[PDB]
């Protein structure tokens, strides 16, 4: 089970067919707030995680699911695309990091790399 | 420890430096062949691997050392940067794939995300 947050309603929804298409059952969020919802509600075994978000900042929001001691792999997918950017998101607790724009095949083979493992 | 995999010379030393610099101990080797001999003496944690090589393609290295059941991470370090290559290196059992040129810095933190 995936749960991609991300806030563009078009890129979102072909997000979760993709997950689908791969096999994996896929709940799809466009904030941090029903990131947190879902996450109360549901179990994820990955999340993957867009950094510009209405509500709360995407970092913002690792950093409080890795303080809640979240060890679920996270992919950080985002339009951020500087060193600084990167460095940050992956020190932050993110496992991946990967800019817009992207393949979606890339994605794909970066999830089964992080869930292999 | 780290064992790092590369050809060039002048990148292979600067490699090692790094990871020096980041407090891990690091064995650096430049060829398919040097890397099985040191595999076979040495304990590594996590390996980072260069593509092209003179004697083995890395790729097909890493086919082989997935096969022998090695389970240590992986980070590609290459120059062959297609999207196809990237793929074909993530399935083959690489954990992470980072395109040349490439910033220490980005290097150290994949590392130290892998490590985690
Ligand atoms: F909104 Be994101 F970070 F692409
Ligand atoms: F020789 Be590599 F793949 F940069
Ligand atoms: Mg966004
Ligand atoms: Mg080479």
């Amino acid at each position: 089970k995936i749960l991609v947050i991300e806030d563009d309603a078009l890129l979102l929804q072909g997000l979760i067919l993709a997950m689908q298409s791969e096999g994996y059952v896929c709940d799809g969020v466009s904030t941090a707030h029903e990131a947190a919802l879902s996450l109360a509600s549901n179990h994820y075994s990955l999340i993957v995680l867009d950094l510009g978000l209405p509500d709360e900042d995407g970092l913002h929001f690792l950093s409080r699911m890795r303080r809640e001691k979240m060890t679920q792999p996270v992919l950080i997918l985002t339009a951020r695309d500087t060193l600084e950017d990167r460095i940050s998101g992956l020190d932050t607790g993110a496992d991946d990091y990967l800019v817009k724009p992207f393949a979606l095949e890339e994605l794909n083979a970066r999830i089964r790399a992080l869930l292999r493992r």
